């Protein structure tokens, strides 16, 4: 299988390339792309690591040489902090560059599997859909929002209160991948309850966890090792459903049946198609179901705009 | 077991501390340390993936608290001759903070440049009275995974299989890796010549490949996780673990060298032979000691 990144030069990038070059299967192919001319040498660092993944970088403006032959593609690109620019502004420069790099995934590689990486997530998978429709190569089973880091931040804050080994526990995460559309379904960890207190202190922690870090960075710089780590345990669990394994199970944010809203992110079955099942999000809580319902509106106007940023 | 990274922010500390985070035993702990302001957050970013390895950052001018309790101090710390000067002196610190606070741990020094930095580190544990040759390690492994690499692809070979041994020091002709010594592999004349000069020069490949955006970071961090993890499997008790690092040994050679080492529970159990040398080797060998020398040299006049 071949792995394309685009946005490698980045923190995320870097650390998900590195994960990558060490855990993918041997025999895989890894590509690098990023603007950045650092790029190729990203590329040739990583190369002399002995795994059996042949990898190579590129620059410039042109991301084909990269995703030739790619079967899945994880775009990690764009900007989560930058002097001078407010929250909109990053939003511009994000969704434009994935409406760039989007486009050039439907023109070389158009059949691989997406993860967006590149947040607003919940926005930048609209404006990814929008591109693969107007060039008439959407398969809606083949793109997907990234929002693993909210499943391993939800596993490690639960594992923390409740007195758990991390690796032993999986919380399952819906909704969307930003503020009140992150939905950790607390309720659903088995073997332990939550008091409402717990569950509203633990739902807040885990809806602000991103400037938990900026804080700790004394605002110089936001999560991306961890960012990094998320996104390697969603491509290496795409890689292995895409080989053949069977009972991969992953949350992210997908296009679905619209129950809710028209992306949502639920549990997966994942084939050798991309998304093999959509799976029920299972019983709520009140709690769950009204936060849920409460940030339905705010799902959908973002979703919205994603669909209007690229005709407009 | 502990430990700290330090040096922790800059690209080779943030990739040896995610791969630390993933890949120490459960219920280890690491602790970070840089005096850059980020260095508390990169710990809290790693504290936010669900494995057993508490971990935190520290900032500020004073390491103690990273190193408190430590067993394990990677000191990957750094940024011509104002260059050097400036990271001389941050491993000339750095170094005596760990005397200081956390004597009995095992110091690797991945701060270039090695064949020198870990002349500094011995002469300042020495001045502080608790030094201890079995404990002080050059981080050479670099050139080990890549020298693996390229004789894997040249042959065919699976990359995790192949296993060079590399001796001498860390930089340029001072890189010696012992192609002779590769089980199931035989190397022409010109192979032998071509491969010596990639392993040397392998450094100035990913400059020259970064076009301005530094040295190598990720393979790096990756090379001093391998080299981390057999110190902390050695000091919990497993057997055979067996790493090459430029250490203070018998002086055949040179003062420090980097030769085969068996680890264990007191950092070096014992210094291996270098073997039988191929006359290729045996000239590298030759051909490179006054050069060591001389950079075993420059450290030690910096503190003394």
């Amino acid at each position: 299988m071949k792995v394309a990144v685009l946005g490698a030069a980045g923190g995320i990038g870097q650390a998900l390339a590195l994960l990558l070059k060490t855990q993918l299967p041997s025999g895989s192919e890894l590509s690098l792309y990023d603007i950045a001319p650092v790029t190729p040498g990203v590329a040739v660092d990583l190369s002399h690591i002995p795994t059996a993944v042949k990898i190579k970088g590129f620059s410039g403006e042109d991301a084909t040489p990269a995703l030739e032959g790619a079967d899945v593609v994880l775009i990690s690109a764009g900007v989560a902090r930058k002097p001078g620019m407010d929250r909109s502004d990053l939003f511009n420069v994000n969704a434009g560059i994935v409406k760039n790099l989007v486009q050039q995934v439907a023109k070389t590689c158009p059949k691989a599997c997406i993860g967006i990486i590149t947040n607003p997530v919940n926005t930048t998978v609209a404006i990814a859909a929008e591109v693969l429709k107007k060039a008439g190569v959407y398969d809606k089973n083949k793109l997907f929002g990234v929002t693993t880091l909210d499943i391993i931040r939800s596993n490690t804050f639960v594992a923390e209160l409740k007195g758990k080994q991390p690796g032993e526990v999986e919380v399952p995460v819906i909704g969307g991948h930003s503020g009140v559309t992150i939905l950790p379904l607390l309720s659903q960890v088995p073997g332990v309850s939550f008091t409402e207190q717990e569950v509203a202190d633990l739902t807040k922690r885990i809806q602000n966890a991103g400037t938990e870090v900026v804080e700790a960075k004394a605002g110089g710089g936001s999560a991306t090792l961890s960012m990094g780590q998320a996104a390697a345990r969603f491509g290496l669990s795409l890689v292995r459903a895409l080989q053949g394994e069977q009972g991969v199970v992953e949350c992210a944010y997908v296009e679905g049946d619209g129950q809710y809203a028209r992306f949502f992110s639920q549990p997966l079955l994942l084939g050798k198609n991309g998304v093999e099942e959509r799976k029920s999000i299972g019983t709520l809580s009140a709690f769950e179901q009204n936060a849920l319902e409460g940030m339905l509106d705010t799902l959908k106007k973002d979703i919205a705009l994603g669909e209007e940023f690229v005709n407009k």
